[PDB]
């Protein structure tokens, strides 16, 4: 199950209307209050009038909405249910905007909801734009509506969230897909359950920002159940996905293609390492205690041209270990990874030790000391984030987690590492005051501008359970060492959520459950529009515009130009990034040094270490004197 994030509305007073409705099947059996009654659409005799179909409702008067529920027919029959949709609001009636909430509904009889920011309201309108089957009608049992306990305008500067955008499966597991500037999303074997896989199948599920259409497809090609996962984006531009419920499959996705391919078996079955792709375009994971046994699972390396997994046992797993209470089993899983300079592998944390991994011969891990500050050594930080955001200074932000993996208090601890030549020991420092808010299970992403957007979470780490959650977002803005907090939103986010930059620059935040019949299920993202893309007025600012890239493709040390539309003051790289379970190995910045080849035309180089820049995709983002950021371009840096 899953939950609406508001109280029911009273229906006494309600108007409400239909595009057409079936005699039996009237408007009002919508709500009506009997699950056995329902609104259908024209059928048979009447005609089979195709979607978009809608339902309005006037509450005659003014209230806080937050969601919507809407429960399919009972009866046993499928006709009418509701895929695609859109939800709007209005005062007026005539005036309705742009949508609050809209995707798709997965097809089942099951009540399914659009959860949204809260809005003053007196109109709503559902309009179902598909059927879950294809077929001509749309039928509704009953249809509520939430409100909020109260309204508060988001307050000016701070960013804006929403729209929420309605999916068929609990986005545990996502990445962008660079070619095409989709959101894939993927659950498990069901959309909304892991617990009791026979494995090899995994549903997946696409976002075009673009469209708005929400696509989606379940995998088995790959015989992979892919929930609880290592995934890195290798040298190649393909997203390596391993282990999980599949404890050993590796599984590949090609954007290009839109295809999926199986890759080699790991020599070790994991579920819940962390992977980070290396300076050569090659993969390394570690660790992965939560599937295919609780052992010391050492290093072991995956060559995307051989189409190989080679094991590492001198990259031992031992000195990275948390001391989890619940040993092994959660000692060795998401740790910090980043791939550096020459091969190695820099182990930021979770466990205070951080370590050097060393990928030559059979592999070599070296003691990098303790995630320390003024303020003393921190303890093991499970579930807390780490963000690589100025990858040209080896700068590296860490933040929040816990001790345990769950049931333990999450910190405010947050600290800079600054990366030198692999096996030396970085400097290591306090960010700010730490986080406004301790949180665990939140997410984080890295903006163009180098600032760490950090959301959702909890204070303290109960999976499946919505408890202590932290509505408030912060921004870490590196050139002030401050933390800025940022509009609250209003869906929970916490254990399985994930977060993800969008080519656009806004940041997509979504899922959290995946528990089957718990109320815990989220079967949604959010839109967060960061401050940058206002203006004071508090409209969306004017964006630069690339109008021209010199080439789509470079090499490390490579030279690029571009044209704008205006004249720029700054830009930047950012990785494309994949993220699960709070791990996202792939993101990363390089602030770029721009060349003014005047009449708006400029050049940069990409850095020419591929431990720096990391071979895949890149986004770049060019920035006017506003501090507006352009959408980005994407660029393949090859080694
Ligand atoms: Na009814």
């Amino acid at each position: 199950a899953s939950a609406p994030i508001g109280s029911a509305i009273s229906r006494n007073n309600w108007a409400v209307t239909c595009d057409s409705a079936q005699s039996g099947n009237e408007c009002n059996k919508a709500i009506d209050g009997n699950k056995d009654t329902f609104w259908h659409t024209f059928y048979g005799a009447n005609g089979d009038p195709k979607p978009p179909h809608t339902y309005t409702i006037d509450m005659k008067t003014t209230q806080n909405v937050n969601g919507l529920s809407m429960l399919p027919r009972q009866d046993g029959n499928q006709n009418g249910w509701i895929g695609r949709h859109e939800v709007y609001l209005s005062s007026d009636g005539t005036n309705w905007g742009s949508p609050v909430a809209s995707g798709s509904w997965f097809a089942d009889s099951t009540t399914k909801y659009s959860n949204f920011e809260t809005r003053p309201a007196r109109y709503v309108r559902l309009v179902a734009i598909t059927e879950a089957n294809g077929q001509p009608w749309t039928s509704i049992a009953e249809i509520n509506v939430f409100q909020a306990s109260s309204y508060t305008a988001p307050q000016p500067g701070l960013g804006r969230w929403g729209p929420t955008i309605d999916l068929p499966i609990v986005p545990a597991a996502a990445a962008i897909e660079p070619t095409s500037g989709r959101v894939l999303m993927w659950s498990s074997y069901r959309n909304d359950a892991f617990g009791g896989s026979p494995g090899g199948i995994t549903l997946t599920s696409s976002w075009d920002p673009s469209t708005g259409i929400v696509s989606d497809r379940t995998v088995t090609v790959t015989k992979h159940d892919m929930f609880c996962p290592g995934i890195s984006m290798d040298g190649n531009g393909q997203i390596v996905v391993t282990g999980g419920n599949d404890a050993k499959k590796t599984s590949l996705y090609d954007s290009s293609s839109d295809s999926w391919i199986p890759g080699p078996d790991m020599q070790v079955a994991r579920g819940y390492q962390s992977s980070a792709t290396m300076s050569d375009g090659r993969v390394f994971t570690i660790g992965g205690s939560w599937s295919g046994g609780v052992f010391e699972k050492n290093g072991e390396v995956y060559s995307p041209s051989s189409k190989t997994w080679t094991s590492l046992p001198n990259a031992k797993v031992n000195p990275m270990l948390t001391a989890d209470k619940q040993g092994l089993y959660r000692s060795d899983n998401h740790a910090w990874l980043f791939g550096w300079k020459k091969g190695s592998v820099f182990q930021a944390g979770p466990s205070t030790a951080m370590n050097w991994y060393y990928t030559s011969g059979s592999g070599d891990v070296k003691s990098a000391g303790k995630r320390q500050s003024n303020r003393g050594v921190a303890p093991d930080a499970m579930c807390g984030n780490a963000v690589m955001y100025d990858a040209v200074k080896g700068k590296i932000l860490t933040f929040g987690g816990s001790p345990d993996y769950q049931d333990s208090d999450a910190t405010t601890n947050a600290h800079i590492i600054t990366l030198g030549e692999p096996g030396t020991s970085p400097n290591t420092v306090f960010a700010s005051n730490g986080l406004y808010f301790a949180r665990t299970f939140h997410t984080s992403v890295v903006l163009p501008d180098g600032s760490t957007f950090i959301t959702g979470g909890q204070r303290r780490g109960i999976p499946f359970e919505d408890s202590t959650p932290v509505f408030t977002p912060e921004i870490y803005v590196p050139e002030q060492d401050t933390f800025y907090k940022q509009n609250p939103n209003s869906i929970v986010r916490v254990y399985h959520s994930i977060s993800l930059l969008l080519p656009d620059g806004r940041v997509f935040n979504g899922g959290g459950g995946l528990c089957g019949d718990c109320t815990t299920n989220h079967f949604d993202a959010q839109i967060f529009t960061p401050n940058y893309l206002y203006n004071s007025n508090g409209n969306l600012a004017t964006r630069p515009k690339i109008t021209r890239t010199s080439t789509q493709s470079v090499k490390v040390g490579g030279r690029i130009t571009i044209s704008t539309d205006s004249s720029i003051s700054k830009a930047s790289l950012i990785r494309y990034g994949t993220a699960t379970h709070t791990v996202n190995t792939d993101q990363r910045r390089i602030p770029l040094t721009l060349t003014n080849n005047g009449g708006n035309s400029y050049s940069f180089q990409v850095p020419s270490d591929s431990g720096v820049a990391l071979p895949g995709y890149w986004m770049l983002f060019v920035m006017n004197s506003a501090g507006v950021p352009s959408v980005a371009s994407t660029i393949r840096v090859t080694q």
